[PDB]
């Protein structure tokens, strides 16, 4: 049964809500980013209205066989009609084609739902600069002041340096970076545009990446990993004997591997700066861990909501447990008392 938080009241709508079975009253489901926790449920027998970003519904049709007819993508920035009730789809600098959803109730209301979403001091100059919202339904993933980590220009910055300095050193290094979802594609496409390469992954991973509307994609990555010094790989082969077995495969043309593990945080970001961070190392295979996030920082958190000025949040993420769910109440209750809405 489908819980509170993906419903949309004085609608037919539901959000990220596709492994509940039929939603009674639901017309609509809206799905915000192709992460497998929120399409959970979906495939080609799936016959309700599903509405969604142009790459999302690419990703539906292609890797989950949803049949074309049922999958209603919209535009960004742009105000739509569904069903009787006006919608806005924004970016959620989250992965490719994430979005956010505005829902301008019949009654009045307007309702913000983040999605998984990085936030940003330019979503303060979207289309929400426009009117009030009564309502966020909000990504809450770290939400505590515990979490911070750099900016996605300083990790990119560390991994390029990185990469480049070592294959500059060895030029018979190969460089391999983890990837078990969509989203931190800059990690990888970033380092190969350094190394004058293309990155080399599997036949489904292609397909995937294929998908996303990066601009001059066949320019930057191939199947043929023969050709390429950048590989793509499991995120669960990113250790010391996964690495080993992928070498031996590469016949002799590599002598040594740095892997790349994008994580989001990891207590090793309470004491260490990005430029002090180190490998773990193994003989010829060294591994970095970098905290590369595509959800907001607490810090960015509390800024987006002290501008929005909500009267009410419901959180999305760290809902089931008590301890949780009063943590982030008492921060909400600060930002307000702060801010003073
Ligand atoms: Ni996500």
């Amino acid at each position: 049964t489908c819980p509170f938080y993906k419903k949309i009241p004085g609608t037919g709508f539901t959000v990220d809500a596709f492994q509940y079975g039929v939603v009674e009253g639901c017309t609509a489901y809206f799905l915000t980013h192709f992460h497998s926790d929120h399409y959970a449920g979906l495939s080609k027998h799936f016959t309700f209205p599903v509405y969604c970003s142009e790459i999302t519904g690419n990703l539906l049709k292609n890797k989950l066989h949803v049949q074309e007819q049922y999958i209603h993508p919209l535009p960004l920035d742009t105000e739509c009609i569904v069903n009787g009730v006006k919608v806005v789809l924004l970016d959620a600098n989250h992965c490719p084609g994430a979005v956010m959803i505005l829902f301008y109730l019949p009654n009045g209301t307007v309702i913000l739902h983040t999605g998984d979403f990085r936030a940003d001091p330019s979503m303060e100059r979207s289309l929400l600069a426009d009117q009030k919202v009564h309502m966020l339904y909000l990504d809450t993933t770290y939400c505590s002041p515990e979490y911070t980590f750099p900016s996605q220009q300083e990790v990119i910055r560390f991994a390029i340096n990185t990469a480049f300095e070592a294959v500059t050193l060895n030029p018979h290094a190969l460089v391999v970076c983890g990837t078990y979802s969509i989203g931190k594609e800059k990690v990888f496409l970033a380092i190969a545009d350094v190394l004058g390469s293309k990155v080399g992954m599997s036949q489904e991973k292609y397909k995937t990446l294929q998908c996303l509307n990066i601009p001059e994609i066949n320019s930057l990555i191939t199947t043929d990993m023969c050709s390429s010094l950048v590989h793509l790989l499991p995120m669960m082969q990113i250790n010391f004997k996964g690495l080993q077995s992928h070498l031996k495969k590469c016949g002799g043309k590599y002598n040594q591997i740095l892997a790349f593990r994008p994580t989001g945080w990891t207590h090793s970001n309470k004491f260490t700066r990005i430029a002090d961070v180190i490998p773990q190392t193994k003989g010829n295979i060294s591994i970095y861990g970098i905290p590369y996030s595509e959800h907001s920082s607490y810090l960015e958190m509390k800024r987006f909501v002290q501008w929005l000025k909500p009267q009410k949040i419901i959180p999305t993420v760290n809902v089931g447990t008590w301890k949780s769910r009063s943590t982030m109440e008492k921060y909400f209750r600060e930002w307000k008392l702060e801010a003073g809405y």
